[PDB]
């Protein structure tokens, strides 16, 4: 019925439906449709948010990340919150905020095939469709947020 990784889910706090992807982390309120397969590649950009138990725990914004995961989760989930309310832009965030060195590109990594950014990364890239976003994307690098641009 739903596109792939999409299943119709109800909060606990609340008695409330909404539609939630468990290869994206992606949850949204409106359903996400009214032989495929998966494209063969995909261009992303992304927002990263590192923490002390990243690979390299340091970044162009400091040279020493001492977050934890969970502080990390929490500045994600504010991000998210952001972009979905209009009150930020994606690529502005990332441009600002991103650990990763693809800010300098307001969060473009360019595009990409299977086998070339970690395996949640890539599992989570591959799952969008044109134009979506992800949720929290946990990595070795730290946490996520995707936007597939094309």
């Amino acid at each position: 019925k739903l596109p792939p990784g999409w299943e119709k889910r109800m909060s606990r706090s609340s008695g409330r439906v909404y539609y939630f992807n468990h290869i994206t982390n992606a949850s949204q309120w409106e359903r996400p449709s009214g032989g495929q397969g998966e494209p063969a590649r995909v261009r992303c950009s992304h927002l990263l948010v590192k923490h002390s138990q990243s690979r390299r725990p340091s970044s162009w914004r400091q040279e020493q990340i001492t977050r934890t995961q969970e502080e990390a989760l929490e500045l994600i989930n504010g991000y998210i919150q952001k972009i979905k309310s209009g009150e930020e832009d994606f690529e502005s965030l990332a441009s600002q905020f991103s650990d990763c060195s693809s800010a300098k590109a307001r969060g473009d990594l360019g595009a990409f095939s299977r086998g070339q950014m970690q395996k949640p990364f890539e599992d989570a890239s591959f799952a969008l469709r044109t134009g979506e976003m992800s949720g929290p994307v946990f990595t070795d690098s730290g946490i996520h947020i995707i936007l597939r641009t094309e």
